């Protein structure tokens, strides 16, 4: 049995809602048992332009899958949630992202874990640190409370 910690999105939709079922759905699968869920957090979007507000959040699982068999059960969540891919990125239903597997460094064309992003991302790291405080990030060697920084654009929702 592997920790792991998945980062949840969502900012088009009954976004709450959208949350809620994809934890309920990612529980369900035999290998991924959710041990712990932070706060839900309405974040700014970064890295694109302006877009509807997110809702973010991070689960915990105790999982006996591989990264990529977790992987799969990841997308596979998005796409019962209905996520849209077009040619250009936009709103989206659901996100769910890997971002810590035990303290495991895994770089593969479909996978890069931890999340290449997690480190510099607010909407991550403040409830990533709400459930995983003392965890270990291996790429930096730090501890999550001593990665996150204080954000306004990340507020409890
Ligand atoms: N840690 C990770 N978790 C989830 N998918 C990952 C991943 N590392 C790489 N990927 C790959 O990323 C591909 C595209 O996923 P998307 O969800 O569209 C990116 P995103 O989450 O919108 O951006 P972000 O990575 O900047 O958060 C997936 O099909 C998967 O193969
Ligand atoms: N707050 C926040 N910003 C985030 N930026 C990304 S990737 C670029 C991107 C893609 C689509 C979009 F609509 C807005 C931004 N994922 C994010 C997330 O989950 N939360
Ligand atoms: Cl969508
Ligand atoms: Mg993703
Ligand atoms: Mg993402
Ligand atoms: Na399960
Ligand atoms: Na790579």
């Amino acid at each position: 049995m592997i920790q792991a910690y998945l980062g949840l999105g969502s900012n088009i939709g009954d976004r709450e809602s959208q949350l809620n079922d994809a934890i309920k759905i990612l529980n369900e699968y035999d290998g991924i048992s959710v041990s712990n869920i932070s706060p839900i957090y309405e974040t700014a979007p970064v890295g694109y332009t302006e877009q509807p507000n997110f809702l973010n959040l991070c689960v915990e699982i105790q999982t006996t899958l591989t990264v990529l068999q977790l992987l799969e059960c990841c997308l596979k969540t998005e796409e019962c949630l209905h996520r849209i891919r077009k040619e250009r990125w936009g709103p989206r239903t659901l996100d769910v992202d890997i971002l810590l597997y035990g303290e495991e460094m895994i770089d593969l064309p479909k996978l890069s874990v931890p999340h290449p992003r997690m480190n510099e991302r607010a909407f991550v790291l403040i409830p990533l640190n709400d459930i995983a405080a003392n965890v270990v990030e291996p790429r930096s060697k730090l501890k999550v409370k001593d990665l996150v920084f204080v954000d306004d654009s990340v507020k409890r929702y």
